[PDB]
């Protein structure tokens, strides 16, 4: 037995309103028997042991999401999942299938900052191709994928924390804007709900810090039409990519 903030960060209203037991069922109902025998749906607790073995509140664990979408969308809307409709398929709510294959779902994935001697982070192989944003997230709740599946976790190096129903814009602190793997701007979200005691945003004299506002003239750059968070096509690197 433990305390969790569960789906507090969710933007999708029908998910945000349902009882935690129902959302837990949606996430686990499709798991095979062999998986169920050794797995438990482990929501991140309100107080957790972080990747440097320091005990922190869930809201002080530095999460990262790599995303093609720019601040004019993401700081406005937060992270809205691909599937928002009220009666999704079982494939679209399954945490195991989502963790494995990254198919369209109710989940917004993030990856934990791996705080060693230096900062490391799971980084997608295509982080150096086209326009890429690294969003910095400090959110309540969510599901710890590795804790849930242990040996059966599909991509353990991603250290995924999954948010059914998405992540509100108030939990996104900043964004690094990369063009073909070269950092252009560090974006500051003015509506970030600061929990206090966080490390100050990692900066450089060469790269401008920009306070975002709605429809910022430089805030809508994107590739022309979830690739960057597929656990299969990335690996752990020092958390200075773009510098």
């Amino acid at each position: 037995p433990y305390m969790t903030n569960g789906i507090q960060a969710a933007v999708v209203e029908w998910i945000r309103a349902l009882d935690l037991e129902i959302i837990s069922l949606l996430l686990s109902r499709a798991w095979p028997m062999a998986l169920l025998a050794t797995s438990e749906l482990r929501w991140r607790p309100t107080v957790l042991t972080d990747t440097d073995n320091v005990v922190r509140l869930d809201r002080r664990q530095r999460l990262v999401r790599w995303d093609r979408r720019p601040p004019n969308e993401i700081f406005l809307d937060g992270f809205v999942p691909i599937v928002t409709r009220e009666n999704p398929d079982w494939e679209e709510t399954d945490l195991y299938g989502f963790a494995k294959n990254n198919h369209p779902s109710i989940f917004v994935s993030t990856t934990k900052t791996q705080r060693n001697k230096k900062k490391y982070v799971w980084t997608p192989r295509n982080a150096n191709r086209g326009i890429v944003y690294q969003y910095e997230i400090y959110a309540p709740g969510g599901v710890d994928v590795n804790d849930s599946f242990s040996d059966a976790s599909p991509w353990p190096n991603q250290m995924q924390v999954a948010f059914p129903g998405g992540i509100q814009n108030i939990y996104i602190r900043s964004a690094r804007e990369l063009h073909n793997g070269r950092i252009q701007r560090i974006w500051i979200n003015p509506n970030f709900l600061d929990p206090g005691d966080l490390e100050p945003i990692v900066s450089s004299s060469r790269t401008p810090q920009v306070i975002w506002r709605m429809n910022h003239p430089d805030g809508g750059h994107r590739d022309q039409r979830d690739d960057l968070m597929y656990g299969g096509t990335g690996n752990v690197q020092e958390d200075t990519f773009g510098d």
